[PDB]
This record gives C-alpha cells, sequence and structure tokens, in this order.
C-alpha cells in the first residue's frame, strides 16, 4: 500500500473515514442550531454565537482526522453529510439538550474507534484519540449538562426572562 | 523545654494544637461545598470558587497556627481530619447558611482561646489572635450574614432564577 | 444517573474516591514534615520550604481528581483524613525515606487505578492518569532517591554538617 | 503634670524608663559582640554584621520607648549604660547562646510592663508593647533559637569548618 502505511489496520482506516462523515454532519447540526437563534422570532445573538464556534470547532476536529488519515497512509472517502433532524429547535434549553445528546452520540463513536485501536494494537491511534478527542469530549459534556441545569433551575423556557439572561450572563 | 519557650503554658499549647484541628476541619467543610457546586446538576461556578477560595483561606489559618506554635517553642500534634457532616449540600443557600454557621462556631473557639491566654498572662498569644484571627472572623461573618440576607430576599432557593443570578452578580 | 455520566464505571468512580483521600492524606504528611523542620530544635528551613511545597502540591493533585469526577458525573464521597504516622520525623535523611516510601505508595494506588480502568474499557481515565499522575510521580520518585542518596553520601544524620549544607545547596 | 497626661500611671511611667535603660543596654552589649567578630583571630564578618545590625535595632526600641514616654506625658529619665559582661565572647556559638539568654531576658521585663499596664488599665500601653515589642521578641528569639540549634549541629566550636560555613550560609 502507501509508502507510509505501518500497523494502520484497515478496519481503522474505515472507522476513521466514518468518525470524519460524524464530526462534519455535527459541524452541520451546530450551524442550524445558530442559525435558528438568529431568527427574528428568536433573536438570542449570544446562543447563536455559541452555536456557530461549536460548528467551527466540529469542523475543526473533521479536518484534524482527514490528517491523520494521510499521515498514516489511509484514503479519505468522503461520504454525504446528512441534514440535521430538525429545523425549528424551539428554544435555548432544547438546542442545549439536542446538543449534549449529540456530543455524547459522538463521544460513544470515538470511544468505539478506541477499542478498535486497542484490539488492532495501534498505539499511535490510540494516542491520537486521547490525545485530541476523549478530553475535549468529556470537557464539552460537562459545560452542555451545566448549561442544561441552569436553563433548567431558572424556568427555561417557560420563564421568559430566563433564556434571555442566560444569554446575557453566561454566554455573552 | 525548649530553648526559645518562655511565658507560654502548657494549656495554651495544647489549645493551639486543637484550634489548627478545627481550621483544617474548617478548610475540609469548604472543600466538599466547592465541589457540591461543581456538579453538572447544580453548576454554579461563582459559589464554587468562592468556597474553594475559604477552602484555600483556612488552610493558610491553620499554616499561621503551626507557624506559631514552634516560634513560641510548643510541638505540634496533628489529630485526623474529620469529614464534612454532609456530602449534598442542597443548594447555594443552604450551603452559605452552613458557612456562616460553621464561621461562628470557629469565631467561639478562638474566643475561648483568647479567654485562656488572658488568664494564663499570655500578652503575646492575646496579640496574635486579634492581629490575625478575630477581625478575619467578625468580617467573614458579616459577609456570609449579607449573602444570606440577599439570597432570601431574592427568593432562594425555590425561585429558580435568584442564586443564578447572585452567583453572576455578587460572586462574580 | 447523571445526564454527563458515560462510559464512567461505579468501580472507577468508587476508586476515584479512594485516590482523593490518599492525596489528602499525602499532603497532611508533608504538612507534618515541613513543621517538623521549623522545630527551634530541628532549625532547617528549607527542607521546611520542600515539604510544604510538596503538602499543596499534593492537595492540588487531589483537587484535579475531584474536577474528574464531576466532570465524569460522579459524585464525590470524602471520608477522614488520618493523621501521620508520626509528629518527630527524627531528621532530613529519615523524612526523605518516609517520602520515598509515601510517593512509592501512592504510585502503587495510581498503577491499580490505571489497571481498574483499562479493565473497564474507559480510555478516557486511563489518559487522564497517565497525562497527569503517572509521570509525575515518577519524577518525585526520582528526586526523592536522588536526595536520600546525596545525604546518605554526605554522612547524614550523624555528620553534623550534612543536612545543613544539603538544606544550602540542594533545597536552597 | 503635664498638660497631655492622661491615664498613665506614675509607675509605668518609671517602668518605660527602666526599659529604655534595658534597651540601651542590650544595644551595648550586642556592640560589644560584633566587635570581637571583627578581631584578627576572629574574623567572621557576617557574624559580625549581623550582631552590629540587632544593635542598631534595640537602640531603635529604646528611641521608640523614648517618643511614647513623651507622647504619654512622661518624663525620661537615664541612668548609666552599664558595660556587658564580658569582652571576649569566645565563639559564634557562644554568642549566639549569650544573644537567646538576653533576649529572653528583654521579653521577660516586656512582659512584666505588660501586666502592669493591664493592673493599671493602661490599654494605649498595653497595645503598645504589643505592637511594636512582644512580636518582635518572639520571632528574635525564635532565629536565636534556630542559629543556636544549626551551629550545634554542625559541631561548633570544635568543628573547625562549623562557624566559617555557618557564617558564609546562614549570615552571608
Ligand atoms: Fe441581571
Amino acid at each position: 500500500p502507501s509508502q507510509v502505511r505501518q500497523n494502520y489496520h484497515q478496519d481503522a482506516e474505515a472507522a476513521i473515514n466514518r468518525q470524519i462523515n460524524l464530526e462534519l454532519y455535527a459541524s452541520y447540526v451546530y450551524l442550524s442550531m445558530s442559525c435558528y437563534f438568529d431568527r427574528d422570532d428568536v433573536a438570542l445573538k449570544n446562543f447563536a454565537k455559541y452555536f456557530l464556534h461549536q460548528s467551527h470547532e466540529e469542523r475543526e476536529h473533521a479536518e484534524k482526522l482527514m490528517k491523520l488519515q494521510n499521515q498514516r497512509g489511509g484514503r479519505i472517502f468522503l461520504q454525504d453529510i446528512k441534514k440535521p433532524d430538525r429545523d425549528d429547535w424551539e428554544s435555548g434549553l432544547n438546542a442545549m439538550e439536542c446538543a449534549l445528546h449529540l456530543e455524547k452520540s459522538v463521544n460513544q463513536s470515538l470511544l468505539e474507534l478506541h477499542k478498535l485501536a486497542t484490539d488492532k494494537n495501534d498505539p499511535h491511534l490510540c494516542d491520537f484519540i486521547e490525545t485530541y478527542y476523549l478530553s475535549e469530549q468529556v470537557k464539552s459534556i460537562k459545560e452542555l449538562g451545566d448549561h442544561v441545569t441552569n436553563l433548567r433551575k431558572m424556568g427555561a423556557p417557560e420563564a421568559g426572562m430566563a433564556e434571555y439572561l442566560f444569554d446575557k450572563h453566561t454566554l455573552g
């Protein structure tokens, strides 16, 4: 195969391609969320900024996996990026809950990739995932859980001032 | 006894050892509180920061008493640091009320130590307690009482925005 | 369980709580050592400074494990912090030997925690331990072994100038 | 009496005059020690510097008591400053032991003055002594005890390198 390839299983290559698609999908979901909060009938600018940042971060995760694939002598095969499950995200609280669910699903995929790398005795790939993916995901999940907790306590979405003040104080 | 020891009663030495343990216990209680507010289902970062600061301050108080004990030629005897009375502190308001109670109990211990030093005609120890402990405790107690008053007025813990906004404005 | 919890075994949670207690215990042992060297009949200020630094570092290790526990959605349960095995540490050499023994016991606990995380297929926890605990412990153990070697060669504790000059040159 | 005098007992005035003389005597003892270490057959420049500093500090203590006496409307009555008990201080260790004894005797005098001020219900004088005299004395006594401990451990005065190296490392 590639002149650089060493200790890199075909299964791992395939799993990395899958993960690239999942990170691109996550970026697209975040972009959809960001847009929602930019609507004139929603109008929460710091929610919009928060989710646009997350969109840009997930793209960066995807690009770093592409760099890995080429560094190890695998070949990138792209697939369609599916549209998000919804256009209307209903509320700041609902979007944060949906983001938490998404981040946990991405984490689960990364844990399955680490298990595969461990099985195939690929320590460079195991180390890569941990170093750049697993601690970031744990941090993200904890931050989103904290946001959900705060919004729920404040009375969102029925208490009208809750998302407004959360947008100002936590996300601003 | 020690070559430096002068006008330092065995009772006072024993009472200082007790006070060291109480300050270490207080530090541990504050650490427990700090952690509680860091939970994903509580998620009040400025409450967590406030109590972690208090934990570090109480350790410093303990270390300053250790320095005193050696300066006067007493001998430090450490004891177990008991675990705090609870793991779940329930709410920002409840933690502030528990902190107020703790600070008053530490103050009471310091007043008993001052009375002992006065009885044993130990002016250096009397002056030390006042200079570094008694005004700090009065300031701490007043600050915690002010926090409790504000949280109660705002409607905590039942009014969901109260602890959130107090965390932002008073503790942030 | 917690909304953030994912791939985090109850065994691992329990083992982290145990490790928190061990790091707090180590901090307390170091504090005891620090105090000893501050006595008027011992009077080795740089030994005192060295062990006080180690005390503060072990507390920081404990606080970082608390942060991990909450990040993963576990719950911190604190226990009593037992008093150190002795009040009188006898000599600079004996304290360094006792510190070496303590650091090796903490390392052994961390290796058992890593083995548990490996068994439960928890790569985030495995990576955390290594990244922040295992290399620090190896460095600490090597430094303490070097100190013990030097003090022994110099003739401590029977050669009276040995601890004095080591305090000045190595620890100063 | 003086137009400024208020709540200032004749006993206290007399005791302050005595304390002035004792601080001037202590300054003179330190000056004698300083000179000794400047002899060509002793030649320990940092011991000489240390005791000259102490001499200048004790003079400053005396001058501050003179300022107090006039601030309270007492009248300063000076007495002869007796010569020190010896001209030859024998060794660095012996001079430090003699200094420790002197500092403890000055502390004892200050504690007797505080007891008198307490008896005569003179809180300004009690506070003055503590604020500027009692903590300084405790610090001085602890420092001298530490020096004596270190010199003894190092083998002074029989181990010829002990005072030389202490002069370099501790006092330099
Ligand atoms: Fe506001």
